[PDB]
């Protein structure tokens, strides 16, 4: 677990506002991946989130309207408990609304996490690295 925190996105975040919070915690002196986290259409989130938290302490999920998109019903109840079910693992809500969130699982709209029109990026590196 060499480096702090991994970033799992959907590719049209990742130069916006991961590239963002890779640069302001980095900044910070925190060792952060994002290359091999994107997501794509097809891709497995538990394989993705396990990879990952092999090779670090913690990881951070961009829920934005993209990642929805890209990601079943009769499923949804499984895949919510791997984004916020799970201790290492930390979703950031970036320009939803709560009604998107619970459109698309409303398992996921209640769970604790951070929220990008609350905070700056800044302010957001700043409360993920304490917690390191």
């Amino acid at each position: 677990s060499n480096a702090d925190f991994f970033i799992s996105h959907a590719s049209e975040d990742k130069e916006a506002f991961v590239q963002d919070l890779v640069a302001a915690l980095r900044d910070l002196g925190a060792k952060i991946f994002y290359d091999a986290y994107t997501l794509k259409v097809g891709d497995s989130l538990r394989r993705k989130i396990d990879q990952g938290l092999a090779n670090s302490k913690f990881g951070i999920v961009v829920l934005s309207e993209h990642f929805f998109s890209k990601q079943a019903r009769e499923l949804d109840g499984l895949t919510a408990m791997e984004i916020g079910g799970q201790t290492r693992i930390l979703p950031i809500w970036h320009k939803v609304s709560y009604d998107e969130v619970r459109r698309f699982s409303p398992s996921l709209a209640d769970k604790v996490a951070l929220n990008t029109s609350l905070k700056s990026v800044e302010e957001i590196a700043k409360e993920l690295h304490s917690l390191i």
